């Protein structure tokens, strides 16, 4: 009922993108626990973000089932980098990733609106759009502090951010 | 991202209006604790409403920060009256104030819809539009009871409403 | 009784100044939670100061009611700046604000003394004058530490002050 | 030390006035428990006020002892009325009594100031002057509500005030 | 019913005498806390007796109300002395006072008997006559011990009685 | 702000006097624990007074810091006596010391009043002037009892005062 | 018994030196709470050291009493500086002070040994000599860390030491 095939396909594309974001964050988590990086709270922060993105994917899979769509999985592409360079660079990449995921969600909302699917619009507004705004704000805050503190070249900056902001 | 400058400005106008509503309610609270009014539960009721309106303003300020807008504060105008005349008159003025704030919020929602900003639309629907409906209903209930009871001329009406309805 | 009209008017002016100080601190709080400032404990510190200044205003409104004066509210002017530049600059501005509020309170005390109003003199001494001294001392301490640490140009100074002194 | 004989005598006069105020309130308490008045919460309210005035007298007696003065007691005059007429009239008389006690305390403060006795000035400001302001405000509130409600001629007014405001 | 006007008047006289006894004991309490007397347990003992005498007065006022009499208050005369000389002398004066109050109560009982008022007779027997006997016995015990111990001239006597008997 | 250099200097003189009073009481405490005096509760009483005087000094040092004055310490002179002769003599000396400290505080209050420094006036009234009155009263009480009991020549007097009044 | 007059005098000199050390530390404590120093944990650290030195003085006074010597107090000289310059300088001065107190205690031990006073030797070894060693070690540790960190010129050094080492 009232579930357009274009919407089914776009949900499937969004599932893949959430799974990709999970993998990017998993890659970052294990970069920060290398013996030549060793920022354990950066590692834990990105591991938590990876697990949140898996939940984002699962909620969309549940939506497909609830609405009678067919889940169609695709390969989860590897992250663009295996070496994330620094805590600052990884935060900047995460910020760009979250902005790109947000744009995809806003395009999905525009499609649902065009198709007169208020249930899908509300689902996105309730579980996705504000979550993306808060995540982009948080990552922007982190980038700003790391830049101001002198990261990555100032030797104390990433260490102190790891211990204070990401320690909690 | 997807935050229109017209929306930024309208949010700033709404912040000011919420702060104005706070000040109106603060003025009313301290009118009801005058030695020649002395309706302590009217006073407490309006003081609580004043504090709620401050929270309404703060949430919009947080939204501006989250979305990357610039908060631009303006003078908070004094309330139209320093003498609120009676418990009935203050309730009628509060009802008109809340209706005017509601109209401003509905205009802000219409602008956000025109600009294709579902995050802002959802923010208003989630935190503002139903809150305004419930507040207008509550104040309308209070006005009706005070009118029926004979306020302000019937000497027992405002006293009994203060002790029973606004006592809790 | 023994409440001079000059004192009534000066109390009304002081109410407005306390409300203005509240607004200044509210503005500062939301500056520090911008995505390009992101000093969350500076933000919380100034938000708490804003709420304290509202209480200062309310106590003076209660005094007006208790003494039989008429509260006369005025517009609450916007703060002089929307961009507070740095944690150091905001602290320096808060220090100057508190010194100006203190001077106004001392002028109010001098007027109450001239009018032979010991109740008003005692009210100011009990709730205002020592509070102002302690606040000026605290803000002076903060300015000194931020200056010594190298704020705002030394990239670690404001971050470390935020995490250690204003974290608690 | 620094205790002027004029101050000793004025303290003794104030002790007598506090004891007189106690007796007035005791008289009122037992008027309201007459079988042809029967307002038990008016009775309890004035009995509590009577006991507070005894404490006011005792604190001044302690001050005389602490400062090395000699307590000189005088007759406690009977109250002006044995029939207090109504709840409204008794409240109006209590308001006038408290205003007269306040004027006496302000005259005592002026004398202590003239004699350069800051300890006595502070004693009065700490324990007496604000207490008098709050008591005058409270009694003024009660008078206003009783007048508005139609007391003493409106048969429900004093009964309802007794049950609601003075019940607590 | 069965309440004779002579009984009403005699109750009013007894109320005044109980209030007078309260004042005598209050005077004694504050004599013992002078810096040149400084017997703090004598002070506390007489303060407690003062408060008991107020209760004796209030019970008679309640009786007047219960029986439909009219309370008619009179001035409360000051105590005969402001300087009570010694702990022994104050105890001897209290003993004489209680004997005089007892004689007045026995005269009141004789009047109630003559008027055939068993309720008043029982009231006096239940709340007053045995209380007076016990108080006279207690004060006689105290006088005897103070005399035997050498008061007031033996420098340790009043001090030791204060610390042991009146300490508790 | 509003802190006169004469006031700064007078506060520094008062700090020294409080420290001197501490030292006097320390000397007395250790006199009473000599093997040829052996009044352990006199010793504890004066040791407690010594520690209170240190707190009096510290509060004035904090005030100097809070107001932006410069603490200027001076030598703490030794007490006038190393042999305090008796419990009575030590109490009489403490009484004279507290009277002299009180006179200095009243002179400091007069200076603060002349300089229009209500914060300093209130500080002294709140923390010092009543504390001095109560201390002078307490020591006067102790002197009176010791004199009446026959101290120092009556062999039981100081022993019994030590065990009863200063035991607690 | 076995208490040499040279030992009595040397104990009296040591009492004075302990009291002097207390005063030095008190001065330092209130330097660190100036509005232009504002290192609150340096302040608390030195205040605690001041109170420990008072206890050191009191134990020697108790020893004099226990052994039958006569306590002879002398003026407590003011500290050499009122401006302690920096956290590093104050620590260096405290280290030198503790070394000088230690030398005095070792000279006192040598005298007690020469006089064949094993009780005094044991008293010093039990309560003083190891305490001095530990205090000198602790202050040396603090000096070393402050020097290495760049104090006083490196703007973060004293602030970070205050928050981490002296915070606890
Ligand atoms: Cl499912
Ligand atoms: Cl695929
Ligand atoms: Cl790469
Ligand atoms: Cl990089
Ligand atoms: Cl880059
Ligand atoms: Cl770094
Ligand atoms: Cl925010
Ligand atoms: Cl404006
Ligand atoms: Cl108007
Ligand atoms: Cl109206
Ligand atoms: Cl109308
Ligand atoms: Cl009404
Ligand atoms: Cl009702
Ligand atoms: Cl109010
Ligand atoms: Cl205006
Ligand atoms: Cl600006
Ligand atoms: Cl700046
Ligand atoms: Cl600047
Ligand atoms: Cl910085
Ligand atoms: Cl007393
Ligand atoms: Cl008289
Ligand atoms: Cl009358
Ligand atoms: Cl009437
Ligand atoms: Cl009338
Ligand atoms: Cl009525
Ligand atoms: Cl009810
Ligand atoms: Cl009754
Ligand atoms: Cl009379
Ligand atoms: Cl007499
Ligand atoms: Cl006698
Ligand atoms: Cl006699
Ligand atoms: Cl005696
Ligand atoms: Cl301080
Ligand atoms: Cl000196
Ligand atoms: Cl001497
Ligand atoms: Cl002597
Ligand atoms: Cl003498
Ligand atoms: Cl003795
Ligand atoms: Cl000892
Ligand atoms: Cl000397
Ligand atoms: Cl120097
Ligand atoms: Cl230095
Ligand atoms: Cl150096
Ligand atoms: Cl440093
Ligand atoms: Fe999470
Ligand atoms: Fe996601
Ligand atoms: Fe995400
Ligand atoms: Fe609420
Ligand atoms: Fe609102
Ligand atoms: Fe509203
Ligand atoms: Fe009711
Ligand atoms: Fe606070
Ligand atoms: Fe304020
Ligand atoms: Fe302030
Ligand atoms: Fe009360
Ligand atoms: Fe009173
Ligand atoms: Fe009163
Ligand atoms: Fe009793
Ligand atoms: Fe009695
Ligand atoms: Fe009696
Ligand atoms: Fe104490
Ligand atoms: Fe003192
Ligand atoms: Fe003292
Ligand atoms: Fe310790
Ligand atoms: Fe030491
Ligand atoms: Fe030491
Ligand atoms: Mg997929
Ligand atoms: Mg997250
Ligand atoms: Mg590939
Ligand atoms: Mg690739
Ligand atoms: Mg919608
Ligand atoms: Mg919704
Ligand atoms: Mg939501
Ligand atoms: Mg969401
Ligand atoms: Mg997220
Ligand atoms: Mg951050
Ligand atoms: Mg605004
Ligand atoms: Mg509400
Ligand atoms: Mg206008
Ligand atoms: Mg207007
Ligand atoms: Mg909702
Ligand atoms: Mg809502
Ligand atoms: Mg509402
Ligand atoms: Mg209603
Ligand atoms: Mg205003
Ligand atoms: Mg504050
Ligand atoms: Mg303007
Ligand atoms: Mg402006
Ligand atoms: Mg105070
Ligand atoms: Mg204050
Ligand atoms: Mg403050
Ligand atoms: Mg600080
Ligand atoms: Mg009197
Ligand atoms: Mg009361
Ligand atoms: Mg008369
Ligand atoms: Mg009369
Ligand atoms: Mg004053
Ligand atoms: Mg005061
Ligand atoms: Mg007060
Ligand atoms: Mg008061
Ligand atoms: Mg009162
Ligand atoms: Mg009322
Ligand atoms: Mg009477
Ligand atoms: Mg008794
Ligand atoms: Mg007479
Ligand atoms: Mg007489
Ligand atoms: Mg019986
Ligand atoms: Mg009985
Ligand atoms: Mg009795
Ligand atoms: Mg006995
Ligand atoms: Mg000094
Ligand atoms: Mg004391
Ligand atoms: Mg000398
Ligand atoms: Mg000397
Ligand atoms: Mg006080
Ligand atoms: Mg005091
Ligand atoms: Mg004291
Ligand atoms: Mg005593
Ligand atoms: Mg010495
Ligand atoms: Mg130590
Ligand atoms: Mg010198
Ligand atoms: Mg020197
Ligand atoms: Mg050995
Ligand atoms: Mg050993
Ligand atoms: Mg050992
Ligand atoms: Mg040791
Ligand atoms: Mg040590
Ligand atoms: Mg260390």
């Amino acid at each position: 009922q009232n579930f357009h095939p274009d919407s089914e396909a776009a949900i499937n594309r969004q599932i893949n993108l959430e799974l990709y974001a999970s993998y990017v964050y998993l890659s970052m988590a294990y970069y920060f626990s290398r013996d030549d990086v060793a920022l354990n709270n950066f590692s834990r922060y990105f591991l938590h973000q990876s697990r949140e993105e898996t939940e984002h994917a699962e909620k969309l899979m549940r939506l497909q089932n609830q609405r009678g769509g067919r889940i169609r999985l695709q390969d989860i592409k590897k992250p663009e980098q295996d070496d994330w360079e620094s805590g600052l660079h990884a935060m900047e990449c995460a910020l760009l990733l979250e902005k790109n995921v947000n744009q995809s969600l806003l395009e999905l909302h525009a499609l649902a609106s065009d198709k007169g699917d208020p249930h899908l619009c509300d689902f996105l507004e309730t579980y996705y759009l504000n979550e993306q705004v808060k995540s982009i704000k948080e990552l922007g805050d982190h980038v700003h502090n790391l830049v101001k503190m002198g990261a990555p070249d100032a030797g104390l900056a990433e260490y102190l951010f790891d211990t204070h902001t990401l320690g909690n």
